[PDB]
């Protein structure tokens, strides 16, 4: 907790991030399109401030 | 038969004089959080002598 590195154990990994991944995770494909609504719907719509 | 009856009586007196000399040395390491991250290192050494 306090002033590690000469205290305990660490593990550290590099990452990437996506500003819209949390948005498109609520998309199911459902191969059929009904009445020319050639688009999908998310269960939750998040903005680009949600990494 | 031969029958005996002995009785005794002792009186003793002992005096001791001791003298000890002790030395101590230690290190105390402190890390914590108090309105920010802190750290201390204490180094003490003591000398006792008793008679």
């Amino acid at each position: 907790e306090h002033a590690s590195t000469d205290q305990g154990k660490t593990v550290s990994r590099a990452t990437t991030n996506s500003k819209t991944e949390s948005n498109t995770a609520g998309v199911s494909v459902n191969v059929g399109y009904q009445n020319g609504f050639t688009a999908n719907v998310t269960t939750n719509y998040s903005h680009t401030t949600d990494n």
